[PDB]
């Protein structure tokens, strides 16, 4: 079962929003995405922070990949995937209403289940991104997505805080003060839910997607899950691009992931 | 008379401070530019956007090359350059009182004087970011600059408005929407302009850096005026190391500037 890597290219349009000058290309971007990776995953927040509605045209009109659109559940970004067609819509919170506390999908949002049944009457995939709990992957089988994306991130920061240098600088969580023990205990668990939660939904007929922090140190656990059959990652992809370029990028985490 | 390249990296520390997880490291990337520049710049600006004052204590501290810190005329950041000691303080506006309506410093402003006398008293080179006028020209000489840095900003937008796509994106500049032969004598006339402040500037024996916006594609004729000795370049080296690694961004500009 080789693992799918979703690329998402989200920072390098912040890169390119920071100084509005068309540079690095998106599209260009893109390209190098469609040729190495398996899918091209992009977020157009509301706000419009990052990628924008012509870069979703963009990738769309042009690159030779499977797209997946992260978007919330706010009707313009609804109606503008129910326009283009991305093959797949990965229903991801930005606003209070859908957020939870530990960062995956609000699963009884008001306006989930249609927001669902209006992509897939359109013919896209549906995926939603879920903190790793059995209740969410079994409402997850109910609301009848396809697929499910483990929310990977406290297992991330939890990685960088036990075996990298994070804690020493600027960027240390305040939260994962605690001792090295508790913090270990906390990983091994975090870990073994993210195994158990992958088994569920693969027991259920769901596909299981992973993503969030992932990077090149802590993916590696992460592949040994036998159930995970995607990963979707962009910020230390783009941030290990700046040193190797895009293409050595991609294709050194490839390498990572084969099993 | 071989062009200098000095490397801003602020733009790695923009993509750093976009996720908060030490990735990019702004250390790592300054060694590759310790290595294939000829000095590493960075702007530690007030409001703490993008470089820290924990990177300009690493780069002194670890980086073998000279460092240019831009700075504002703002007491916490000269009292910072003060205790470190860059080799060279490039003095750069952030504030309204600070700034012109073209974008390089005020040279009437009331603490540019003393804040000259105060980093040349600690043996620290001062360069001035200027509009490329005479008549600042003349200033800089007269309060005892070092260096001056010209302003390439508006001569960079007509570039690539005259020679790029940028006019047809979401990029374009509104101000810059007029008829080709009118943008085309500006951009004759700025350009002209350039060589003509550079050879003021080395009339005077100042020595002169330009930089802001400059490009693989709109440097070819800044490097072709003798006069200027040094560019200095951020955002298109970052934007182009997403694709080529940084050591290669680095190289391709090098080679671009030779003459
Ligand atoms: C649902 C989802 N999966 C994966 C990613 C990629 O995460 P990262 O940039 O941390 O690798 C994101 C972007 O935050 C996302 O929203
Ligand atoms: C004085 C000065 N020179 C050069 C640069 C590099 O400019 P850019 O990132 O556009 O190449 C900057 C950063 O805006 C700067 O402040």
């Amino acid at each position: 079962n080789a693992m799918l890597l979703g690329v998402n290219i989200d920072h390098i349009a912040v890169l390119r929003q920071a100084r509005m000058v068309n540079d690095p290309d998106l599209l260009e971007a893109a390209f190098i995405v469609a040729r190495h990776g398996d899918q091209i995953t992009l977020h157009v927040r509301e706000d419009r922070r990052h990628a924008q509605d012509f870069d979703l045209e963009n990738i769309i009109k042009f690159c030779k990949s499977p797209v997946n659109l992260e978007c919330a559940l706010n009707d313009e970004i609804l109606n503008l995937a129910l326009k283009l067609k991305p093959h797949r819509v990965t229903l991801v919170p930005e606003k209070r209403e859908e957020l939870t506390t530990e960062g995956g999908l609000c699963l009884n949002h008001a306006k989930l289940k249609q927001s669902i049944e209006k992509l897939q009457n359109a013919n896209i995939e549906v995926s939603l991104f879920i903190n790793p709990s059995l209740e969410d992957i079994e409402k997850s089988k109910i609301l009848k997505a396809q697929f499910i994306e483990l929310h990977t991130g406290h297992y991330a920061n939890l990685h960088n805080a036990l075996f990298s240098n994070i804690s020493h600088t600027a960027f240390a969580l305040k939260e994962l003060d605690q001792d090295k023990k508790t913090l270990q205990a906390q990983f091994e668990k975090e870990l073994q839910n993210l195994e158990l939660c992958a088994k569920k939904g693969l027991e259920l007929g769901l596909k299981v997607a992973a993503g969030h922090g992932l990077n090149y140190k802590n993916v590696k656990p992460v592949v040994k899950i036998k159930e995970i059959c995607e990963l979707n990652i962009g910020q230390s992809i783009v941030a290990r691009s700046v040193f190797t370029g895009l293409q050595n990028a991609i294709l050194e985490m490839k390498e990572l992931i084969k099993r």
